[PDB]
């Protein structure tokens, strides 16, 4: 099942990142000018927990990550679905009670597929293989984005293992660099 | 890359079908009672062209398939995205100028990933392998749905090869049976 994470990464690129990354800066600029608090950063920040533990509510993983607003939606006809909607959420990052950064932030959803596959007996995906597939997912995606025309300093991958751990501090480190 | 279609099918189930199938009949019943034309059929009809040719506009594949309306959207928090939106389109099927059926209808989007992967040199997916992966995708999905609790006569797969061909007649055949 090595080809499992491989295909999921290509799917994530083909069916999502390549479609939304080109329009992202315009959506952010629209938000910055129309519905606004400091400036939203210019990159999509993608969280890649190698334990494939992907909560649906980000504030649950860390209270210092607080939902601010939704980006204006992106829509288009997709595979027979009229006006399919692509949604992204903006988060504020707090640090000792100060707003320290603002960004479009989400988990890489395919890591949730890896996790659920490892739970379903019919998937033939060993629970022991979650970390290995997660790593391959990250490496594949990294190699894809390194060479993708739509990636132009508008995407940032954040991969990490928890062994304390501060997810907000991990994100702020990448924001600081930018 | 056999594991390619395998993973895509499990992804399609885990990240989509298992989430939307349980609520689908209530969304259809809501539409039937609130925004209505004959009754919308009770199953989600999924188109699986084995040539992986997936137009984004269904009326383009066959003019006898005409967009009627959107189902009421489904939303939930998903992997850090607040109120992620799941959308489905309702279509009327015409037959010699008569409205002959009405259903929720779409292409299986992962077939688009197979297709695009076969085009990208970095994916290492042979163009010659599209039909084989498409078949495996269909077989895997079929085996998944055969045993899935959320599938309860509310999903129908329509797989086909074009060698004339009438996509509308192919769909109407399955609707007739139901
Ligand atoms: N009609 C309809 N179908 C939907 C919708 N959302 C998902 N589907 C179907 O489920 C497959 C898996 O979805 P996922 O959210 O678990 O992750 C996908 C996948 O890893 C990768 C490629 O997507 P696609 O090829 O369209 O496969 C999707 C589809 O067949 O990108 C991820 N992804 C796709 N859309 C989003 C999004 N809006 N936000 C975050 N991640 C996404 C739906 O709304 N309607």
């Amino acid at each position: 099942n090595f080809n499992v994470a491989h295909g999921l990464a290509w799917s994530y690129y083909i069916g999502y990142l390549r479609l939304i990354l080109p329009e992202l800066q315009a959506r952010i600029r629209t938000y910055n000018q129309h519905y606004n608090r400091g400036a939203v950063s210019q990159r999509l920040y993608i969280l890649l927990p190698l334990d494939c533990g992907v909560p649906d509510n980000l504030s649950m993983a860390d209270p210092n990550i607080r939902f601010l607003d939704k980006l204006p939606q992106q829509t288009g006809d997709r595979a027979g679905i009229k006006d399919r909607v692509y949604s992204n959420s903006i988060y504020e990052l707090l640090e000792n009670g100060q707003r320290a950064g603002t960004c479009v932030l989400e988990y890489a959803t395919p890591l949730q597929t890896l996790f659920a596959m490892s739970q379903y007996s019919q998937a033939g995906f060993s629970r022991e293989d979650r970390l290995e597939q997660a790593k391959l997912f990250c490496r594949t995606l990294e190699d894809i984005l390194a060479d993708a025309p739509e990636s132009q300093n508008n995407c940032r991958l954040i991969a990490y293992q928890e062994p304390s751990f501060s997810l907000s501090q991990e994100v702020l480190r990448h924001l600081r660099q930018e």
